[PDB]
């Protein structure tokens, strides 16, 4: 119970951040015309599918949490360049994250 | 330890959405509004707590987050319901509430 909480809480904190918008739901790749996303990231993730594993009880320790949320902005490190937008904001919220993680 | 919480406490504050309003004092002067201090008679902001955590003006928790608190409040007595910027604070004010119960 107390762990799920804080999970769920530590997600409301990042979706708040300025950065959030890119992050907060699976990308929609057919949407968005790039068929060559899931070639490229393999594994998937994003703030709303997080909160999904947390409500089934997917993160039976920290460690398993802090994994994913790192996913999130590895799959847009490893899909996008540098010096796009989407990367600065991952960069953003990767640097926000680890403050988090590092006062909790 | 519990300065350097504090400080990582305020990172999170500032990169939150509706900061901005919140990160130096007000400038009362600069934005033509005479009666700030006539209504508001203890006025907060972010960058100032910061240097309050540096100084060590802090001794219990308690005391950094009473002037979180005061930035809420200050915005929220002087300024309409209806205003934006009341809005951005009661946002900030829930985000640093949930913040302080995870720490
Ligand atoms: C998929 C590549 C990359 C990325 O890594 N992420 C996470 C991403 C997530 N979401 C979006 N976009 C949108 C999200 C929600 C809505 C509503 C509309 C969106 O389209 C603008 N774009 C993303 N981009 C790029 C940024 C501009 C071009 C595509
Ligand atoms: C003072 C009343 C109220 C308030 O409570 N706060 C905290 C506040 C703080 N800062 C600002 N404004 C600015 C801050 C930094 C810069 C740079 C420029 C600003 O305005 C041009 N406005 C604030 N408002 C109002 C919101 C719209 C009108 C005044």
């Amino acid at each position: 119970e107390d762990y799920s909480r804080e999970y769920s809480e530590v997600l409301l904190q990042l979706k708040e951040l300025q950065d959030s918008e890119a992050f907060l739901e699976p990308v929609n790749w057919k949407k968005l015309g790039l068929d060559d996303y899931p070639d490229i990231v393999k594994n998937p993730m994003d703030l709303k599918t997080i909160g999904k594993k947390i409500k089934a009880n997917f993160y039976t320790k920290a460690e398993q949490f802090w994994a994913d949320i790192d996913l999130i902005w590895h799959n847009c490190q490893l899909y996008n360049h540098e010096s796009s937008e989407v990367y600065q904001q991952s960069i953003r919220m990767q640097d926000a994250a680890n403050n988090l993680r590092d006062m909790l």
